[PDB]
DNA sequence: GACCGCGGCGCC
DNA sequence: AAACGGCGCCGGGTC
């Protein structure tokens, strides 16, 4: 492969090496390109970046993110990963893709640029006459790679000094719980060690072991088990509280302050485009799609995510999203009618569950209600439901009968999808995104029924993922015309940063864009809110 | 020091 | 734990 001097011509494929996996933190150790049987190895990578019209290759977005960090508007174009991920969503890493489709993922920039060339050719051949996947690539994923590059580069502002103060109060409160716990135990032990805790609960005290752990068969100390033991002993309550506080302290309060980038003074997630089986995104390195909200301390954490001074945050969340999508995919007249009447299923279940007026339903209850409703739908057992509702197997049985009885045509939709998946080996979204579910023909029932549950979930969760992705592609250009930013996506939610002056305008627009993104047999309602912080914005 | 599998748990 | 699904990150060992 011919070594040509550096500058590549128009349309050349890129290859690059990083010091570490995160583009906002990485040093650019090497940069190369390749077109028409040639390799160009940049002598100084950072300068060499100025020459490029676009990032075109494996992980184009990562290089575009790093380019944006350096003031360069190098947008991402073609990426063989995005092609492979639509061909098969188990195609998730370049190591795997390379091997599957005719190369080897190396550590040298040149070799990676040549890999990008030959992998694109092969994969692009695999997609000719795959009309719906080509549609998805050009009209959703490829433009989206650019939108995410801008989100990553921008980041979100975080109240550092606030969280540092919060850390010290939690540490005091944690210390009280461990000191209580040890006193009831009658001796000190590492309370973060679940093995030690097992012995204390089940051997040293006479507590009944509810469940075992999957891989190694140890007696489980899961919150579920511990809730079932709330009355057995006082120490349980303390353990549950200790578990909440240390989880949040070790995962959010302490790491996040130390992850502020020095140039930006902001927090930059990575939005992994080829990471899930359904077509959802994932967020990592810091994961900002799992920031706390539920518990009071979780909320105090969430409010640490704030706007730039002079700006406001704008949070938009699709209402009852996967239920609405389901009603379209199934055509359940009875279920459509619920959304045509503007009724909230999460509130109805909540009001019913706790036995209260709908106006009394709080967020805590509503969250519990979602578990009930999605759980049933996707195949939760009567056994579990009973404990989730905390009511008899007699009565919890009757719920899966009545819930399903209201809305037929779904089960008809479930059966159909599974039969199609048996026949063709995959299932698909409304836009023809595929997931191969080969264990539908599995001879072992537990493995078969697991596969089935994954199978009929995907079209629903994945269609919703496609809608949110599409809405993002359409919305992003309109935001930059308004001098507003797109900050985060949390599956069916978007978080925007708009200047106070234009904040309400952005909110109105972005709602209409999201609701009208692709009309269906049901109206896609969106809840929007505005605030100085993330918590206030959703309230 | 890097990485591993596990149990556990935050969010959607 | 439990026959909901989809994620990524945290705190007893190997090498
Ligand atoms: N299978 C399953 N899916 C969930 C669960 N929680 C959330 N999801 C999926 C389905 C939801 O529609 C979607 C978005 O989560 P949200 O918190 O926005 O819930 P949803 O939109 O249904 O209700 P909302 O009206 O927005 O509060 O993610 C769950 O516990 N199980
Ligand atoms: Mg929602
Ligand atoms: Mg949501």
């Amino acid at each position: 492969l011919e070594e040509a001097p550096w500058p590549p011509p128009e349309g050349a494929f890129v290859g690059f090496v990083l010091s570490r996996k995160e583009p906002m933190w990485a040093d650019l150790l090497a940069l190369a390109a390749a077109r028409g049987g040639r390799v160009h190895r940049a002598p100084e990578p950072y300068k060499a970046l100025r020459d490029l019209k676009e990032a075109r290759g494996l992980l184009a977005k990562d290089l575009s993110v790093l380019a944006l960090r350096e003031g360069l508007g190098l947008p991402p174009g073609d990426d063989p990963m995005l092609l492979a991920y639509l061909l098969d969503p188990s195609n998730t890493t370049p190591e795997g893709v390379a091997r599957r489709y005719g190369g080897e993922w190396t550590e040298e920039a040149g070799e990676r640029a040549a890999l990008s060339e030959r992998l694109f050719a092969n994969l692009w051949g695999r997609l000719e006459g795959e009309e719906r996947l080509l549609w998805l690539y050009r009209e959703v994923e490829r433009p989206l790679s650019a939108v995410l590059a801008h989100m990553e580069a921008t980041g979100v502002r975080l109240d550092v000094a606030y969280l540092r103060a919060l850390s010290l109060e939690v540490a005091e409160e944690i210390a009280r719980l461990e000191a209580e716990v040890f006193r009831l135990a009658g001796h000190p032990f590492n309370l973060n060690s679940r093995d030690q805790l097992e012995r204390v609960l089940f051997d040293e005290l006479g507590l009944p072991a509810i469940g075992k752990t999957e891989k190694t068969g140890k007696r489980s100390t899961s919150a579920a088990v511990l809730e079932a033991l709330r009355e057995a002993h006082p120490i349980v309550e303390k353990i549950l509280q200790y578990r909440e506080l240390t989880k949040l302290k070790s995962t959010y309060i302490d790491p996040l302050p130390d992850l502020i980038h020095p140039r930006t003074g902001r927090l930059h997630t990575r939005f992994n485009q080829t990471a899930t089986a359904t077509g959802r995104l994932s967020s990592s390195d810091p994961n900002l799609q799992n920031i706390p909200v539920r518990t009071p301390l979780g909320q105090r954490i969430r409010r640490a995510f704030i706007a730039e001074e002079g700006w406001l945050l704008v949070a938009l969340d699709y209402s009852q999203i996967e239920l609405r999508v389901l009603a379209h995919l199934s055509g359940d007249e009875n279920l459509i009618r619920v959304f045509q009447e503007g009724r909230d299923i999460h509130t109805e279940t909540a009001s019913w569950m706790f036995g209260v007026p709908r106006e009394a339903v709080d967020p805590l209850m509503r969250r519990a209600a979602k578990t009930i409703n999605f759980g049933v739908l996707y195949g939760m057992s009567a056994h579990r439901l009973s404990q989730e509702l905390a009511i008899p197997y007699e009565e919890a049985q009757a719920f899966i009968e009545r819930y399903f009885q209201s809305f037929p045509k779904v089960r008809a939709w479930i059966e159909k999808t599974l039969e199609e998946g048996r026949r063709r080996g995959y299932v698909e979204t409304l836009f023809g995104r595929r997931r191969y579910v080969p264990d539908l023909e599995a001879r072992v029932k537990s493995v078969r029924e697991a596969a089935e549950r994954m199978a009929f979930n995907m079209p629903v969760q994945g269609t919703a993922a496609d809608l949110m992705k599409l809405a993002m592609v359409k919305l992003f250009p309109r935001l930059e015309e308004m001098g507003a930013r797109m900050l985060l996506q949390v599956h069916d939610e978007l978080v925007l940063e708009a200047p106070k002056e234009r904040a309400e305008a952005v909110a109105r627009l972005a709602k209409e864009v999201m609701e009208g993104v692709y009309p269906l047999a049901v109206p896609l309602e969106v809840e929007v809110g505005i605030g100085e912080d993330w918590l206030s914005a959703k309230e």
